[PDB]
């Protein structure tokens, strides 16, 4: 049953997602217990998280400011943490959070990223935010890795219909009408029409954010 | 077609094993550069005592070799000196390999239960002096359990020893630590699908080697 395939895809992207999220929430408890810069560096610099994340980035409140952990990439004349999507983000919001699909500063990629606040641990004034960049392309794979019917895949939106991860990357940030045709998210299975051949389509909901995981699967082979 | 189908299966638990046990190991090695980096024992309490690592591990330990004090992240724990963590198989594996290790299964302390740990020794790091090890405790019963929830075939089930068929983790726990042969009735790996007799009904049984370890992951499939 469709339901179920899809209920079980839903528990494993919440594994997925929320390894990332303890990972982030874990060095940030860290460096909020010692923020100095050279605990910052080697908090991130590790391979567990430059294996796990893009890029990781502390960026500061006073001035502008980053500690991240690729040294290739120093940021331009142009950047600036405190203008960036995953800095507020954290910031409003004052606890961990992913951000919606947003282009990279540097390639333009479209990724999210596990932002989170860095309080001072004596005043509790807001110093600055850290973002974990996350790869959609690797999501995507990651959620499409096990799979029972060899017939279709696996695909998350958020619950507007905004594609966090499809297989194909052009889609990545894109309503999920432009690969579904409709454009709002009808859980219960459902026969979609792409192509002229009939696929089931059936969502079930992430625990811990507001995306759905999809599943679209060719009919002829899923029964 | 049978065989290789049956091949593909135990390959695909091989791979997400592999996959968990890398997870774990990867957070061990994380955790233990942060001590290493600076280890003073409030630091060391706040590294181990994080969700983060009280969600991975059963329990983590850091074992001096001064005087055969500790710290570790269970506040209910609290040995006295008839637990030296120098003489413990944990302490002196990873010593040994001078680096991140797996332990065989062994009887825990407290409980007796056979686990296994991750394993890494802790240097100075100015002098070089070595300063100890540190435990990740990781459950057998939650291995078992972990590799046998994704079960496409009918009726069987999952289980993972070591090189020389030692259960590493079974769903039946009294099995952990013991050969493979007191529930296959067959003593070494025959990583090929292949028939096997257990209480006079046909199985098919089958080996795939977990990456990173001198592990097999098994399964055990009724031909119905
Ligand atoms: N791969 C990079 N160097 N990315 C730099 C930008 C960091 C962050 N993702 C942002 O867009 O603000
Ligand atoms: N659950 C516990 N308190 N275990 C204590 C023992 C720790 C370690 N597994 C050992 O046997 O040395």
């Amino acid at each position: 049953s469709v339901d179920e395939i899809v209920d079980g895809v839903s528990k494993t992207t919440a594994e997925v997602i929320n390894g990332r999220k303890s990972i982030a929430q874990y060095a940030t408890s860290l460096i909020e217990s010692n923020p100095e810069p050279d605990n910052v560096r080697t908090i991130i610099s590790q391979p567990l998280i430059k294996n796990t994340f893009l890029l990781v980035g502390f960026g500061l409140e006073k001035d502008g400011s980053n500690i991240n952990n690729d040294p290739s990439w120093n940021p331009g004349p142009t950047w600036d943490p405190r203008v960036r999507p995953w800095y507020k983000d954290a910031k409003n919001a004052g606890k961990l959070v992913i951000t919606a699909p947003y282009a990279d500063s540097a390639s333009g990629e479209i990724l999210v990223s596990v932002a989170t606040p860095v309080k001072d641990s004596a005043t509790g004034q807001f110093l600055g935010s850290i973002f974990y960049d996350v790869s959609l392309a690797e999501l995507a794979e990651l959620v499409n890795e096990v799979k029972l019917f060899d017939a279709g895949y696996v695909f998350i939106v958020s619950e507007d219909g905004t594609t966090i991860a499809h297989p194909k990357k052009e889609f990545n940030g894109k309503p999920m009408s432009e690969f579904l045709g409709e454009s709002k998210i009808n859980v219960d299975t459902h026969q979609v029409i792409i192509n002229g051949k009939p696929y089931a389509v059936s969502f079930s909901d992430v625990e811990g954010e507001d995306w759905y995981v999809g599943v679209v699967i060719d009919e002829e082979i899923a029964y």
